[PDB]
């Protein structure tokens, strides 16, 4: 474009959902270590209760 | 519009702003569910601490 | 510009890439704070093997 506002709002606009792509990837992997951290957690507690006299 | 470039730029921050508010809720949720998983991780060494 | 539909389409870019940086610092918090959640786990684990 000859109007130089129009190329900084395009270029935005590609920066924006790039980075909100990258985003929502490290919010899954968040919430997966978060599950596996629940889960050993758990594995924790069932081993505490499982315990020999 | 009959400006088609006007039309693309359109769609182009449409679909930026629905991606970037998508991920807002996503990163707000993960953080919430991050802190969850510390107070499980927190209250299984608890029960490693008070047992007698 | 003195036209508005160009002005409102250059706002709107633009509070799409801050929303997106907001998003990208509490993903980034949020796998800190998960990993961090791993590791006390596995300390609990750890001192139960020990017992
Ligand atoms: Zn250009
Ligand atoms: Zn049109
Ligand atoms: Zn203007």
């Amino acid at each position: 474009s000859s109007n130089a506002k129009i190329d900084q709002l395009s270029s935005d606009a590609q920066t924006a959902n790039a980075k909100a792509d990258q985003a929502s990837n490290d919010a899954n992997a968040a919430r997966s270590d978060a599950q596996a951290a629940k889960d050993d957690a758990a594995r924790a507690n069932q081993r505490l209760d499982n315990m020999a006299t």
